[PDB]
């Protein structure tokens, strides 16, 4: 119940338990998720004066001087690594056909990397699956900018054969809008959740600190159950906690771990296992060194 | 006024004066007192395996397991403590006419204890007044439950005779809905506000962690004038503060002294001391060790 | 753009970047500035017995015994001190003609020390220029106040010839409303502001503690975009963060060279340098020792 009596942030094994609780009484209804940096982190010349630490990330910065995230570019590209167990209850999830998006700020493709379909996946910061034009939106293959990244150190840098002005990877710098999928699908999950109280989302690693994508919690239909797994309340379960909100101050592993255990689904989960700050500023971080 | 030049939280002394200033400008003007377990702190086999510390008090737990709760019931019934300073001031205010309500979310029955009229008190928590089916909602006699806390350790659970349920004492356990009184009680002191701006509304001793409880300060007519006497700003006074709340981070019993003393009632409150987190969670604390 | 991927805080660099960025792609637009006492703090019998500190400049306290303040009194006065480089970045402002209103708490008149035209200031908190009876409101030239503070140690307090309350330097003291030029011109540059997204809101140095001018950040219209230079996150930018705030951990006089250097107008500004808690309870502090 709503009104039933309950407690704000609670000890990790009632919220996990309660989670799952939710879930049992509430099947054929399916789970938001909204994440960041924090699940990919239980996974892991150089730099040449910048007038600020995150110039390399902005779009203005760029468009005056690309050349040094030509220079960190090459290390940015997804690798082929292993998803964390997070990841994976995220597949674990679709399976059990109670996953109805994942709404993500990486730019690791873990997500996509551990099975999760791609249309439930939305990549708010954007991909390299292609690269544009910072000038007329002109789309191109990501060969074009990745070519260039071969070439000796730099002859020149891409550009847009319409309009002239640089071209790159798709992942959304700080200045410019996020892709239309993002709004125009959290519009579409919104409605879909006033439509439905049985849904859930599910906030997990993220301090909230990066706009828009920081708006979504607020967003979320007040009549909507609302959990955060993080190690700090942020954002607006800090701002403007509600009675129903749910936080687990736990890390996204464990917590994966603790919620396939109450749900009973360890069997399905450890086959899959088997078998099968946000990350730009964290970059921008290790850069300052 | 309430655009007069300002401090949020001012020093103990102007904080009480402007309080005792209030009333005296607006006599025959109640107050409203909402409580928790700090007014009751100035008066300060065991356990055995729990899935999680706040179990014992979780309707979903003991619906399928009370045995736990039965062992540690014995030790929650109310004994004959003494009340208080500031539960005593609440009695000092209600022989000057001038006390509206008190909501508490303590099941100490110290505030009556202390000589309120059950008119005025709202334990919007419970008490061991009565005891209650967890199915049904019918209501049996105290006896019933205590009876069973005397049986050799224990032979059964008791039951309810129309649905077969269980039984147990009208203390509101974490999933259960609170009392119709207190909600429907809030509803006519809330309109009462609206209709008076001479009141006030005194919030005392409590983190405001508890809801639906910690959500009585935020729905206070923005108009009325609230004030926070806490070790530490918290709930809605901390997130959505208002240019006439005060803050006093002071303790409940010297509150209460100083209070007395700005209003120049010493003797009377004198007499009456020499004639006659909250509560649940901080035993599930002490459980935990 | 509103909806462009942004970060809160920022680093120092970045943000005084995007503040003159806004500036240059948006010339002809005006700023508004709201001050503390943090732009004034980079340029620094005695007491007897007071019921609470902050009694001095308490409108009631004053009304029973004005002993004290006037006691203090003389120590208030405006001296003729040299402004900080953050007051005469206010009036390079006005010299670029993109100053819309300075809105300030001090009454230490360096803001008009500076050289801004008094059009363009209101001291939201009173001022020496003139006296007034705390009963009718009557004003009275200085003269008449700081006429008493001459004649021995004292033989009365001046007083209003036509209701016979106690008359004062016209500084608002606490319980007092502050002049009607400022809410006033505060809704005339509201409606301003809503009428242009181009201007700006910058607040520097203040806690945001003391009301109402503490209302002033919340009230700022949602679409305007709106900057905090503080040491700390406060008052409303902290409770009701917005995805376009600009908060620069700074201190005033440092933010004044910053941006000046990132607009272009050090030479402007180095001319000017060359040819030409709030204060109240910071004091009321001093008092305490
Ligand atoms: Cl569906
Ligand atoms: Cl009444
Ligand atoms: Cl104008
Ligand atoms: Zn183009
Ligand atoms: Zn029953
Ligand atoms: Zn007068």
């Amino acid at each position: 119940g709503m009104a039933s009596m309950s407690v704000s942030t609670a000890s990790t094994e009632m919220s996990v338990r309660k989670i799952a609780a939710h879930m049992k009484s509430n099947p054929n209804a399916k789970v938001i998720f909204m994440v960041g940096a924090g699940i990919s982190t239980s996974c892991g010349l150089a730099r040449l004066k910048l007038p600020y630490p995150e110039a390399v990330f902005d779009v203005d910065f760029f468009q005056s001087d690309p050349l040094p995230f030509y220079t960190l570019a090459k290390e940015l590209y997804p690798g082929n690594f292993r998803p964390s167990k997070f990841h994976y209850l995220l597949k674990l999830f679709q399976d059990k056909d109670v996953l109805k998006r994942v709404y993500t700020q990486n730019i690791d493709t873990l997500e996509r990397q551990a099975g999760v379909k791609d249309d439930l996946i939305i990549e708010a910061h954007g991909s390299f699956a292609h690269c544009h034009c910072i000038g007329c939106g002109k789309v191109y293959p990501p060969q074009v900018f990745k070519s260039k990244l071969a070439e000796h150190p730099i002859k020149d840098f891409v550009k847009c054969d319409v309009c002239g002005e640089l071209v790159k990877p798709a992942i959304v710098f700080f200045g410019e809008d996020l892709p239309d999928s993002f709004s125009e699908t959290w519009l579409n999950d919104s409605e879909w959740l006033r439509e439905k109280q049985q849904p859930l989302v599910i906030v997990v690693g993220t301090s909230l600190a990066v706009y828009p994508f920081a708006s979504l919690p607020e967003e979320i239909p007040r009549k909507v159950k609302r959990v955060l797994c993080n190690l700090e309340t942020v954002g607006d379960f800090k701002a403007n906690k509600r009675p129903t909100d749910l936080i687990v101050h736990q890390y996204s592993d464990e917590f994966a771990e603790q919620l396939v255990e109450e749900l009973g689904w360890q069997e399905d989960f450890e086959k899959i296992l088997t078998a099968q700050k946000e990350q730009l500023l964290e970059i921008v971080h290790d850069l300052e060194n």
